[PDB]
């Protein structure tokens, strides 16, 4: 019948009605890139490619969650091993992430938005599934569990129940881009990245000052966390990754669980921090795809899970939110002190002047000395990173 594609367009020359004319459907017109998600009959893909103003026709590829059940806890608050491993709790007196301009967007299976250990930190929920952007909580709710678990590793509340996140005061945007089985289309994921930049108010840079992340006048997230991965590198997705990066947003993603030689997408992009998984003995997990940028706890990870529950999962998906939490603590501390955020930085940054530079120099260097193919620069450490940021 119909196939989903994403066209990159010249906006002066492209007419969406010409798509409608061939028996297609306009799914989503991106605000931040010159591209449109459309459905067209198979027979019309040729006609699309020749339409005026159509510069590229790309097909809609699939990504999957990167977390699975490993195999449960007392009634009091438990501190999962990985939260102490990334040296987070000592930071909280300085900041636990509750600086008001900071939000972390988690693009995943949705969230148990009323979970007692998460609810006070869930600031906004949206779903982009099938290219239909919804802020109905019933569409945003997690039907899988994975997204709830990831968000609790970042931001579960520090109190007397449940668990606790790396940045337990930080505001979360849950952006639902993966269905009940944890599969997601690249189109929905790119609409999700866009929504994290646009934020609740639907405008990227509302006062027109060119500042998006770290502007208190805007509601852009400062961190986008993607515990998911795909095999394809598509130009429109990368264009959206670059918009986020250029908005000053730190992007973090799981390297993948295939023990493959390099990270999946979007982790593999230069502008994204790829995260590998360690276990509780500081060994790299054998499933962890290699050549990550940093590594973090990703085996036997206890966190929140629907409905008002807790679960132990494993995968590079569980490692990623540890790193996203550390980044939130870095930006929050930096803003608290200076009234601005740090630049994101690059894959090979090695200075205290960028988020990624801090992460790399303060990471616990494991296995062979320096960056290696298993650990990346090593295991992220919040207490040291914040010390570097503020120094
Ligand atoms: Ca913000
Ligand atoms: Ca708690
Ligand atoms: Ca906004
Ligand atoms: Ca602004
Ligand atoms: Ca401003
Ligand atoms: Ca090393």
């Amino acid at each position: 019948n119909t196939i989903r594609v994403i066209v990159s367009v010249d906006k002066a020359k492209f007419n969406p009605h010409e798509v409608l004319g061939i028996g297609g459907h306009i799914v989503y017109q991106f605000k931040l890139i010159p591209a449109v998600v459309v459905d067209v009959p198979a027979n019309a893909v040729g006609k699309l490619k020749k339409m005026p103003g159509v510069e590229k026709v790309e097909f809609d590829h699939q990504a999957v969650l990167l977390g699975k059940p490993s195999w449960s806890t007392q009634p009091a608050q438990t501190i999962p091993w990985g939260i102490e491993r990334v040296k987070a709790p000592s930071v909280w007196s300085i900041t636990d992430g509750s600086v008001s301009v900071i939000q972390v967007a988690v693009l995943d299976t949705g969230v148990d938005y009323d979970h007692p250990d998460l609810a006070a930190n869930i600031a906004w929920c949206v779903s982009t599934l099938r290219g239909k952007v919804s802020t109905k909580l019933r569409d945003c709710a997690d039907q899988n569990g994975h997204g709830t678990h990831v968000i609790g590793t970042i931001a579960a509340l520090n109190n007397d129940i449940g668990v606790v996140g790396v940045a337990p005061g930080v505001q979360i945007y849950s952006v639902r881009v993966l269905d009940a089985r944890g599969s997601g289309s690249y189109s929905d994921i790119a609409i999700g990245i866009e929504q994290a930049i646009l934020g609740p108010d639907g405008v990227a840079d509302k006062d027109g000052d060119g500042i998006i992340a770290g502007d208190p006048d805007d509601d852009a997230a400062e961190v986008i966390s993607m515990s998911l991965g795909g095999p394809a590198d598509d130009s429109y997705l990368y264009d959206m990754i670059i918009q986020a990066y250029n908005a000053g947003i730190v992007i973090v993603a799981a390297s993948g669980n295939e023990g493959a030689p390099s990270p999946s997408y979007p982790a593999a992009y230069p502008e994204v921090i790829a995260v590998g998984a360690i276990d509780s003995n500081d060994n790299i997990a054998s499933f962890s795809n290699r050549q990550p940028e940093v590594s973090a706890p990703g085996v036997d990870i206890l966190s929140t899970y629907p409905d008002d529950s807790y679960e132990t999962l494993m995968g590079t998906a569980m490692a990623t939110p540890h790193v996203s939490g550390v980044v939130a603590l870095i930006q929050a501390a930096y803003y608290q002190k200076y009234g601005k955020i740090l630049p994101v930085g690059t894959f090979d940054a090695i200075s205290k002047n960028t988020v990624r530079g801090i992460l790399h120099i303060t990471a616990d260097d494991l296995g062979p000395t320096g960056w290696d193919a298993d650990y990346g620069y090593g295991v992220v450490r919040a207490a040291l990173a914040v010390q570097a940021a503020l120094g």
